[PDB]
């Protein structure tokens, strides 16, 4: 099954904010750094600024239309590198889908904290978050229905991370 890439080597479609602008958006998603490169390309920063409080970042898989993850649920992963500015950064990570016929949430989430699956330290670090862990969940939420890669407010302390091929992935045929 082919890989789907979510950040590679430029801006994401989507959609990243805040309440009172904490978050470090350039037209309203993540900024792409190129003086932090990974593997001979650039990052994605991820920078909540100051502390307040609501912060989202939307990264959408196909710009905004629905990508049918379900054939990726059994054994697949969201894989990534990633590094911080001084290590133990957590947020909440995780999907949301869309659904019109779906009255009790046209959109649902389904999410976790990175800090289950990885210790950031200021160092890349590979990491691996199988889809089954998340897609799963009894939320009404549709595997085959995915628009977006989701990170969002855990706690208020400002922190900076970075990404590096972001992707989703399944060893299944």
């Amino acid at each position: 099954l082919l890989d789907v890439q979510i950040f590679k080597d430029s801006p994401v479609v989507g959609w990243s904010g805040s309440g009172m602008g904490e978050l470090e958006t350039i037209g309203d998603t993540l900024p792409v750094d190129t003086t932090v490169t990974y593997n001979g390309l650039p990052t994605l920063r991820l920078n909540v600024q100051t502390t307040v409080g609501w912060w989202i970042s939307l990264l959408t898989l196909r710009g905004w239309n629905t990508h049918d993850l379900s054939q990726y649920v059994e054994n697949g992963y969201l894989e990534f590198d990633i590094k911080g500015k001084e290590g133990g950064e957590d947020f909440v990570i995780g999907f949301r889908d869309k659904v019109y016929e779906r009255v009790y949430g046209l959109e649902i989430d389904v999410t976790t904290v990175i800090s289950n699956y990885v210790t950031v330290t200021t160092d890349w670090q590979h990491v691996k978050i199988p889809l089954r862990d998340l897609m799963k969940i009894n939320n009404g939420f549709d595997p085959s229905s995915v628009t977006c890669l989701v990170f969002s407010k855990r706690y208020a302390d400002p922190f900076t991370v970075w990404f590096s091929d972001i992707k989703i992935t399944s060893e299944d045929n």
